[PDB]
């Protein structure tokens, strides 16, 4: 099919998404950046999608519709749940675009998350399928994991939601490679999870493996543990998954392995966006998503940031020792915070 703009797509129903693309690149993502709005959009995909529970349905209670736009249509209820803190502002940013373009809220969430990733150097070539009907009812609470939950709880939660295994759990946490934390430390907003919040890479997997030695801002915050880098925050779940015998080797496998990181995340991201949907009833509009950019420069894919070395690593994968990475030259640098979207 040839859209009105002269671009060709596999299915003419996808043509309308070029107007949504042009709008959000200029008006939500500040010209196509991998900044606060792109990070916020990627997070929203998970909080919309994971709120599905066959276990609850079996106890005869509504367990949530998965990737249905519920968090947007029923934001007064959903964004008030503790795991969803800060998403009221993300929904407020996105909602007018849905109304303006006449697309479903669930499809817009999925679209914005795929476009947000496409702006981050190193991201996989993201898929985009349409067809999510408007949510029937708000999801219940207790479905989105907290940074203070145990590994057992988190595994149980994703097993229930989508029959995802503990390896896939590690894969979807790759999104913490392009992310910051606004609400865990009450004294500062925008502490990144890795030293490259603008780059989809494995620095998250490297940096969470360092021994925790400081708090980047304040201490005594629920869900927060020490990190090994000034300016970088670490949450308890990421810390414990990197060290748990069930997931440690999987965590470490992404270090220096860009193809595994990209292929697994492409897969798991699509899976999230299809929770509560029938893939067979959806239309593939993946050809609307911009081609992903390569990581600039020609340094190594993975490295130890300046001032860190292999001896800072807390080895947890019993079967494979942590790879020998180069240390970038120079003195230690504080990871710059990423100011949240200015409402
Ligand atoms: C065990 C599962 C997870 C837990 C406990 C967790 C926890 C957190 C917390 C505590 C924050 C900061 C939120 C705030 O301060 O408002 C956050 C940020 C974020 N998370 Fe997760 N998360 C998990 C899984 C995921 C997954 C699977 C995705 C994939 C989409 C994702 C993507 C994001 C992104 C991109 C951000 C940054 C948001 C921004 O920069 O504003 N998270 N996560
Ligand atoms: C990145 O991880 C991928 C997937 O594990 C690795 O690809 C496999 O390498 C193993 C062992 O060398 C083989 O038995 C498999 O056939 C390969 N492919 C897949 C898709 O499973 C690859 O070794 C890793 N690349 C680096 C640079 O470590
Ligand atoms: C440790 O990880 C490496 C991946 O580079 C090897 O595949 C090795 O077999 C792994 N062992 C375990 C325990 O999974
Ligand atoms: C170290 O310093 C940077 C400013 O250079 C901050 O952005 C960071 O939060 C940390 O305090
Ligand atoms: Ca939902
Ligand atoms: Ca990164």
């Amino acid at each position: 099919a040839t859209c009105a703009n002269g671009k060709t797509v596999g299915d003419a129903s996808c043509c309308a998404w070029f107007d949504v693309l042009d709008d959000i690149q200029a008006n939500m993502f500040h010209g196509g950046q991998c900044g606060a709005e792109a990070h916020e959009s990627i997070r929203l995909v998970f909080h919309d999608s994971i709120a599905i529970s066959p276990a609850m349905e079996a106890k005869g209670k509504f367990g949530g519709g998965g990737a249905d736009g519920s968090i947007m249509i029923f934001d007064t209820i959903e964004t008030a749940f503790h795991p969803n803190i800060g998403l009221d502002e993300v929904v407020a940013m996105q909602k007018p675009f849905v109304q303006k373009h006449g697309v479903t809220p669930g499809d817009f969430i999925a679209f914005a998350g795929a476009v947000a990733l496409s702006n981050c150097p190193g991201a996989p070539q993201m898929n985009f399928f349409t067809g999510r009907k408007p949510a029937t009812q708000p999801a219940p609470d207790g479905l989105v994991p907290e940074p203070f939950h145990t590994v057992d709880q988190i595994i149980a939660r994703v097993n229930d939601a989508g029959e995802f295994d503990e390896l896939e759990l590690v894969w979807m946490l790759s999104a913490h490679s392009v992310a910051a934390v606004n609400d865990v430390d009450p004294t500062v907003q925008g502490l990144p999870f890795d030293s490259t919040p603008g780059i989809f890479d494995s620095q998250f997997f490297v940096e969470t493996q360092f021994r925790g030695t400081l708090f980047p801002g304040s201490g005594g915050n629920q869900g927060e543990v020490e990190s090994g880098m000034a300016g970088e925050i670490r949450i308890q779940t990421d810390h414990t998954l990197a060290r748990d015998s069930r997931t440690a080797c999987e965590w470490q496998s992404f270090v220096g392995n860009q193809s595994k990181l990209v292929d697994d995340f492409q897969f798991i991201f699509l899976a999230l966006t299809q929770l509560g949907q029938d893939p067979n009833a959806m239309t593939d509009c993946s050809d609307v998503i911009p081609l992903s950019k390569p990581i600039p420069g020609n340094g190594p894919f993975s490295f130890f940031p300046p001032g860190k070395s292999h001896s800072d690593i807390e080895q947890a994968c019993a079967e494979t020792p942590f790879p020998s990475l180069v240390t970038l030259p120079g003195p230690a640098t504080s990871v710059a915070r990423i100011p949240p979207h200015k409402a």
